[PDB]
Parts: structure tokens; sequence; C-alpha cells
């Protein structure tokens, strides 16, 4: 039977699912780790003990314990990112969509979800792998991983809560794909890991981590990179946050053992209820529990690793959206609201830059403000809104990614860069937010192919284009079928726009601003 | 007789001069001070002792001792600024052009020449007052003043070489105009002082100095302002340069008296031969002997005087040219030459910014470079040439003037701002230099009215326009005859272009760059 597969860990039974009036098989909720519960919380994951009998893989698994966004109750725009399954600490599962009939040895794609390392689920509707699996004849895998404190509480030196365990959850699911995807028709010599936001940062982290490099072939990073200012912290900062988390729950703070033991007796929701209270600064686009530069998962600082070529050398395809920042200003900056055009005053602009570059002194805040202000029209509410939007996006997503691509390209075997700037026709978010963080995903997963979702015909055409680029690149290391997406080189630095208009090639993506964020500002904050 | 005038110091005999096929009287070389020679060198000027008999004022006087530019021998472009009379320390004279028939009580204009406080003459052909005197029915005066070490050697505390004596020469000639211009038909209640470059800075200095304020009514500043970075130094820096001047002549350096006595036994040319060796940095647009903030001529720092309204409150008319910087790069920056288009390499660009902002550390030099570099086209030789040109002009002329106008306007009684960007048709300098420092003077003095000088008819029309604005403003405090040059206000900040095209009004002259030069860079150099 097509829905029964014997793996090294046991047999799993899938279910047949309909897709654009055809069908493919889906194996949902396959376990790849022992439930990280009880004394296991905060700890490195353990491989799932083999089982006898047949595992029922016909329904989605629980999503990991996470903060639930309640800003716009029932609003689909934000509801679409929240968990759509009961949450549970028992959440280490993976999902597989397999073309039908079952392939023999085809291209594999492993999706790693974003959500700032504090949230995220593999079961969201925009992450439904059936359309891509089906349209491109690829075996699609979506893994899961512990987020929030459960995944990233870091007390370096201790072995009970070492940090980075959520990264290790990902690595384990990747080890499982490596060990068992052959039974589902997947070629393990050809797996592409791809992810968005924290997922895109994660992908880059596996490219850097020696212990992860051999478990995959190629990589795709969407609006995220490992060196993002919000994606990692030092062991000292990780320690200070774990301790403050402890102080918020009236835990005994005399030893790592006392702290950890106390954190383990707490219900999941108690940790989530105070998670945000440990951030050191008033900020926007910063998360409490994230990966730590520990000397193990990351042997040295990310920058020295990038400088010395200390990373997996292969091909990569990556990019950013036009307005990465709008979503974070809506959520935490004064003057922005979902139902107005959000014209910002100079005062709110300035409190906006303070929030956006939390780690900056007055001279640095003055440098950002001068760089983004049109002084012939300083009180233009729309220019202030838009400037703040670019500040958030440039600093948090775009410029860190450009610094990663330029460092990678000096040693890699091929880079393809994209700029996604299509504002979808059925977007339910206000116009001022533009091409939002996360809104290229639906095109990558091919949602515009389903009529009922109201996209235009040209949007369906763009989706097919992107899906075919993503899968052709996963299969060959080049998105083009043998109109060309030029290779990004150290010299020319070419990239493409990804929208419904005819393809245009440009060069040096936001160089002007990125020289400021990658070379000038860091130097300024170092001298003063 | 029309050419004989009795003044409080004695009788002077002028000469009749032809002007655009008419005639006016000229009194040249009238003395207003005792020759500052021998033991008088470096000292405050003494009023000229009255004489009996008739002073022959029919020919130009000697020009003060100064460095003579020999870069382009015989080239008119640069030759036109060099002394056209024998040089002599006996040079404190003034010149008067009087309409004919002699007026009774008309508007007076007193010209103060530029030349970086180290050079300059009142007798240059572009400074010929007959055209303006004649066309606008104004009594035109051009004064002279000691330059170089002779005018600005500063050993604060000593009374033999106190500093600022060249400023005091100007003040004395102004006291003479106040005391005697009535006999030439001039109204002393209505004298406008106007000057260019160091002359424009000088004008602003008399506006600030309590001891000069009562000697004039209105002021015009062309491409220069008192707060320019090259127009003044502290008493300590002035002292260090006087001492180094001394060290260059093997003078005894044990006391001010020993130093001064030694400097006084030296021939004029010995001082000029080593004048440039005392500059502290390798620089462009910096001069050795300039005014000092001494607590006497300037009671406190220029900025605190500007902040508190401590200055003469009246009307002012001022402006800058499009390419103030080109001339100084031609003379001292690598890669520029008179006979080539001067496309600059990145290396020369960078050595150019170091020369232009001599007082800056590495972080500051990086800030200037980022502000003026198009990073999508960093190796464009023309963009590098042009960027360096704006850097010199913005930092040395334009942004200091805009900071002065904005501070002045908060207390003054009327401001009129201009931007001169007409490239004259007969210019002998290469195209790349644009609208050069000093090339608006010929229009102010009306040289385009004389056919033989080859200007176009529209250039003649512009000259008449400017002359009429300058004189109407000197007579009334407003350049418009009762198409309007709007008043520059603290709120609107309006200004006009001054060229052959129809008048256009704009706002906030180079705000973007001036916020960088007036507010950001100074703060950055202060913190680091
Ligand atoms: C843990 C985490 C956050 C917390 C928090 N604010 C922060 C709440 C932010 C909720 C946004 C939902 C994400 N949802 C989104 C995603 C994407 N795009 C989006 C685009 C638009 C809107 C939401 C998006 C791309 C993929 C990743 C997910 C706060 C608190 N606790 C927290 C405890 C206590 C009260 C103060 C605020
Ligand atoms: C004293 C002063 C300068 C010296 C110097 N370099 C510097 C020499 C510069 C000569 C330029 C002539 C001005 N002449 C000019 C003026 C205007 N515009 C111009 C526009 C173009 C060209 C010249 C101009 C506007 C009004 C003011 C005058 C040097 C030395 N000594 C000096 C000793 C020793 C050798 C090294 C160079
Ligand atoms: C698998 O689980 C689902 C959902 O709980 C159930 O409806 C289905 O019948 C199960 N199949 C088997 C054979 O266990
Ligand atoms: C990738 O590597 C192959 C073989 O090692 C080499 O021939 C090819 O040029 C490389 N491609 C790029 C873009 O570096
Ligand atoms: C004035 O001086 C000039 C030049 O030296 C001379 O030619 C002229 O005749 C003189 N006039 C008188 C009366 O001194
Ligand atoms: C100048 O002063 C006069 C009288 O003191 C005043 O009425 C007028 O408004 C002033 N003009 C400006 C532009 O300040």
């Amino acid at each position: 039977s097509e829905l029964l597969v014997n793996t090294k860990s046991g047999k799993v039974m899938g279910t047949r699912v309909p897709v654009l009036s055809s069908h493919i098989s889906a194996f949902l909720g396959i376990p790849f780790a022992e439930p990280p519960v009880g004394n296991m919380r905060f700890r490195r994951p353990e491989p799932k003990k083999p089982w006898s009998g047949v595992w029922n893989a016909s329904t989605y698994p629980n999503n990991c314990q996470q903060y639930v966004d309640e800003q716009f109750p029932g609003f689909s725009g934000s509801e679409m990112w929240n968990p759509n399954r009961e949450m549970s600490e028992d959440c280490l599962y993976l999902n597989i969509w397999v073309p039908s009939p079952r392939p023999k040895s085809t291209t594999v794609m492993v999706w790693i979800y974003g959500g700032g390392f504090y949230s995220g689920s593999s079961t969201l509707d925009v992450y439904n792998g059936k359309y891509l699996a089906y349209t491109e004849e690829v075996v699609l895998v979506s893994l899961s991983y512990r987020v929030g404190a459960f995944g990233f509480l870091a007390l370096h030196g201790s072995q009970e809560a070492p940090g980075n365990v959520g990264l290790l959850d990902q690595r384990m699911a990747l080890q499982w794909v490596h060990d068992n995807i052959q039974f589902f028709g997947g070629d393990p010599k050809t797996v592409t890991i791809f992810g968005e936001s924290a997922g895109g940062a994660s992908v880059g982290m596996h490219i850097l981590s020696p212990g992860s490099r051999d478990l995959f072939r190629r990589a795709i990073l969407q609006s995220g990179s490992p060196n993002c200012p919000w994606a990692s912290v030092s062991v000292a900062e990780g320690r200070r946050r774990a301790v403050e988390l402890g102080r918020n729950l009236n835990c005994n703070l005399n030893s790592d053992e006392e702290l950890i033991h106390c954190l383990r007796e707490k219900k999941p929701q108690e940790l989530i209820d105070v998670e945000w209270n440990v951030l050191p600064f008033d900020s926007i686009f910063r998360f409490s529990f994230v990966p730590v530069i520990d000397g193990e998962f990351f042997p040295t600082s990310l920058e020295s690793m990038l400088n010395s070529g200390n990373f997996k050398k292969t091909q990569i395809l990556l990019g950013v959206n036009k307005d990465e920042g709008s979503f974070f200003l809506l959520y935490g900056a004064p003057g922005f609201s979902k139902d107005s055009e959000s014209k910002i005053s100079r005062e709110d602009f300035m409190s906006g830059v303070k929030l956006s570059v939390p780690h900056a002194n007055d001279l640095g805040l003055d440098a950002v403000t001068l760089q983004y202000t049109d002084w012939m029209d300083d009180n233009n509410g729309i220019k202030n809104r838009d400037g703040l939007d670019d500040i958030v996006g440039d600093h948090n997503v775009i410029c860190p990614l450009m610094h990663f691509v330029n460092k990678y390209t000096k040693f890699g075997n091929g880079t393809y860069l994209y700029f996604f700037n299509h504002r979808a026709s059925n977007l339910v978010w206000p116009e001022w937010m533009g091409v939002i963080h996360g809104y290229e995903i639906e095109f990558v997963f091919g949602l515009p192919l389903v009529k009922e979702l109201n996209y235009t015909a040209e949007e369906e055409a763009l989706s097919r284009r992107i899906m075919h680029y993503w899968a052709t690149f996963a299969k060959t290391g080049n998105p083009n079928e043998p109109s060309k997406w030029p290779l990004f080189t150290t010299k020319e630095q070419k990239f493409i726009d990804l929208n419904t208009e005819p393809m245009k090639v440009h060069q040096r993506l936001r160089v002007q601003m990125c020289v400021f964020w990658n070379q000038f500002l860091p130097k300024l904050l170092n001298a003063t």
C-alpha cells in the first residue's frame, strides 16, 4: 500500500489528500524525538525510541507551547500565524507530503518555520506542503522545534539547560530525514533546507554549524539570516535572561540547579506569561529566548566564522521583501494602527528610531535619524512612516542578509538573490504596510493556485514561477530551467525582482543604507 | 572744482574718469592711517595725521605685502587676483568713486576685499567701482587692510602684536568714511559694507564686534561669513603659529618682546616666504594668519554671540555660489589639474576628504565619505570630482553661511538670501570648476556692461539686475523696487537663484548637507 511506509524507527500509515483535483499522500505527525517533558524540559532532545505496530500519521500533531497573538481577534491577517492545534510540550513531530505514485529517488525540501524563535507551527495553512509537493514532484518535509524558553533558555556550562536545544530539535529532524526519507521516495543526497524569518536564520545557522553541515545539500533563506541582530545573544546575555526569567517566577536563584529545577515545576503558560519581561531594552524586533553563541553549536563568533570561510560551501538562494518592517511597527511603535494610514509625527518618528535600534547611544540615534530624514520635508507624516518602516527592515532583515550574502559568496558555490515586492490583491492588511514580513510564503507554498482564495491569474502565474524556481534550484543548485535569474557574484552583485511584471535584474540591493548599517553605524557605536 | 574736496584730514584732488561714455570722479589712494611700518608693524593702526596742501588722489595706491600666486603665469583666470601695484607695507589707503555731478547725500557702499586674510588688493580690475558708482548713483568706497602676518600675527596679551589689527585697519577706514564721506556727497547714516570671501567674513565680524557696529547701517556678505572654519582661531592657536613663524626665521623665542623684535627686523618677503609653514595640518582651505577670538574685538566665542543676539541688528543680504570648492581642490588636492576634466579616483577622493576636513578623526572622515558617496557607482570619476567639490564648498562656505543666516534672522530686521549659479560665457577656467569662488564679483561690479569684455546680452542684463538689487538694498534695506526676491524668514527660509533664467524661489538651501555639517559632524567629533 502507498500509504504504508516502514522506516528505521517503525511503520507509519499516511492518509490520501486531495490537491487541485488530484491526490498525494501525507504522513503527518511522525515523531522524531522523545517528548521533551518533565525532567527533559530545556534539555537536548533524545531520538525517538523505535515502536512496533503501525504509527497513525493521518492527522497534524500538536504545535509547541507558544505566546498567542491576540491583538486582532478573528482577524485572518494575524490569526493565520497562531497555533491551529492544541499546544503541548509534546510537539516534536514532522510532516511529509509525497507525490503519488510514490517516487523512487526525488528532490527533497525541508521547511523550517519562523516566528522569532518564540512562536511558530508547522501545521499552519500557509505552510501546507501538498501544493508544492504535487506541482513540483518533490517530497516536502516540514519539521517542528521547541520555541520560547522551552527551546532557548540558556545557562551555559550547565548540561540541563545548555541553550540552543531548539536548534538541536531541527538538527534531529534533519538527521531523521537523512536516515529515512529514502523509504518515502526521497533522495537524501539531495535535500534542500529552506525557511523564513527565524527559519531563514536557522537555515543559515545549520550552514555554519559543523555538526549540521553534512545533513543537507543546498539552502534557501527567506527574509532571515544567521547574523541578524535579533537571532542570537552571548552566553552572558542568555544567562542574565534565564535568571531574570527565574526572578519573575520567584524561583530560588542560588545555583543553576536550583533555577532549572524551579523552572521545570512551572506549567507551560507560567513561563509564557512572563517571557517578555526579560528583554533588556524597550525595543521592537527583539525576542527573549534565541540561539546563543556557545562555542559548541557555533564554534566561534558568527562574524569570524563568516570571515574565515568556516561554513558549509554549497549553493544558496535567498531574498527579502520590500517592507520587512511594517508588521513590527504596527505591533510596538506609537502612532501606528491597523485601521489608519498611520502618518507619523516627528515625535513618534523619533521614539520609533529609539525602539528600533535599542542598543544605540544618542550619537548613534542621531546618525540613524539623519540618514532616514528628508530635511526639506521633515514633517511629512507619510515620509516619516515610510522612513521608520525602512529603518526597521534595513536594520533587522535586509542589511544583515546582504552582509551574509556578500560574505558567503566569497566561498560558496553559487548564490541567487531575490527582492519580492508584490503586494497581493487579496491582502487584508492596510496599504501602508506594503509587502509584509512573511507574505511571500503563500507564493512559495502555492496558495494562489486555489481559485477559492481569490488571487488574480497573474498572481497564480507568479506562484508557479517561484515554486518552479525553488524546486528547480533544490534539484540542481540553479533556479533556471537549462528569461534568466543571473547568478549573484562578488563583482556584479546582481539580483532580481520577484513580482508579476517582467523580470528585471538590478545590482547592489540597498547598498547605500547597508553600508550605513553594516560598516558605519557599528564603527560609530564602537568608538563612542 | 568737482575734483577738489576738503576733508577733516585735509584736501584731496581727484581725477575725472570715463565710464560707459560718460564720466565720474575718482579719488584714489586717500590715506586713512599712519603707514604701519618699522616699530609699527603688527601694531594697531594709528589715524593719519592731518596734512596741509593738497593730497594727489589721482592714482591707485600700493597694495599690501602679500603672497603672489604663480601657479598659471600669465593666465588671466588667476592673474586677475594678484596685486597689480607695487607691494608695500605702506598700504593703508582707500578709494572713492563719486557720481558727477557730485551728490548731496546719497547711498554709500564700502567694499572689503577677500583673499583668505593672506592676500587681496582694492585696486584689482574686477573691483573697479566706477561702473556701480555710475549706474546706481552711489558713492562707492573700497578700503584696504593688512593681510598675512602683517595683519594677523597674534600674541594675545602683548600690546605690540595683539592680533586682529587688519580688522582694525578696516574699522579705521570705516571710521574715516563715517567722518568724511559727507564732503563727497555721501550720506554717513546710510553706508552699506559689503565684501566677498574673507571680506564677507570681515563684514560679519563688524556686525558682531561692539566697537564696529555703529560705523555702518546695512551689510552684504558674499560667499563668506564670520563663523567660517577658516576665518578665525583661538588665542592659543594664534600664539602657537606666531611662535612657529618665529622658529622658521631663527628668531629668539624667549619672550613675546624677543619674538616680535626679531619679526620686525625681517624684510617683508622673509615673512611671506615661510608663512605657510605654520599651518598645523595638511589641509585645503585653511590660512595661517587670521582673526583671533580675543575677548576684545570679539567679546566671547562667535557661537555664543550668535546665540544670544549679541550683534548689530539691521538688514543683511548674502549668498553663495554653486561651486565654492573647485578652486581650492585645483590648487591643493591630488588628481585635479587645470587642463583636464579631473575625473578623480576613489583613492584621490579619499585623500581629498582628509585634506578638506583637516580637524577630523577616522570616524569623522568615514562620516563625510559616506555622506558624499553614491555607493551604486563608487568608481565614477565625475561623481567623485563633483562630490569632493561639494564637500569643500559645503563645509567651508555654504553650511557656515546658512548657520549664520539662521542665527541672524532670529534677531535681525530683514534677510535676503541668494544662490548664484550662472557660469559666465567667457570664463577661462575649465568646465569642471563650475560657478567658481569669486566669480559673482564681476557681476556685482558690472563688468558685463563693457562690450569689449565679451559677455552676452543676457549676462549684461543679469549684472544690471544684481547691481540694482545691491544698491537698492543699500539705499533702503530691501533689494526690490517698491518680480520679487522674497524675504528670508525663520519659518519659510526662502531664497532665490541668481542667473539669466527667470527668477525661481526655493527653500532650505542645502539643508540636507548642512544639517550634517552644522549639527551632526560637530557632535560626532565631540563625543569621540
Ligand atoms: C512571548 C512572545 C511575545 C510577547 C509580546 N509581544 C509580541 C507579540 C507579537 C505577536 C505577533 C505574531 C507573529 N505573526 C507573524 C509572523 C510573520 N508575519 C506576520 C505579519 C503580520 C502580523 C503577524 C505576523 C512571519 C513568520 C513569523 C510570524 C508581549 C508579551 N509577551 C510575549 C511573550 C507580554 C505583553 C507585552 C507584549
Ligand atoms: C601665503 C599664502 C599662501 C601660500 C601657499 N598656497 C596657497 C596659494 C593660493 C593662491 C590663490 C590665489 C587667490 N586667488 C583667488 C581669489 C578668489 N577666487 C579665485 C578663483 C580661482 C583662482 C584663484 C582665486 C576670490 C577672492 C579671493 C581671491 C603656499 C606657500 N606659501 C603661501 C604663503 C608655500 C609653498 C606651498 C604653497
Ligand atoms: C487515526 O487517527 C484518526 C484521528 O484520531 C482516526 O479518525 C482514524 O480512524 C485513525 N486510524 C487508525 C487506524 O488508527
Ligand atoms: C562550483 O564547483 C564546481 C566544481 O567544484 C566548479 O567547476 C564551478 O565553477 C562552481 N560554481 C560556482 C558558481 O562557483
Ligand atoms: C599726481 O600724480 C601723478 C602720478 O604720479 C602725476 O602724473 C600728476 O601730474 C600729479 N598731479 C599733481 C598736480 O601732483
Ligand atoms: C524692522 O523693524 C521695524 C521697526 O522697528 C518693524 O516695524 C519691521 O517689522 C521690522 N522688519 C522686519 C523684517 O523685521
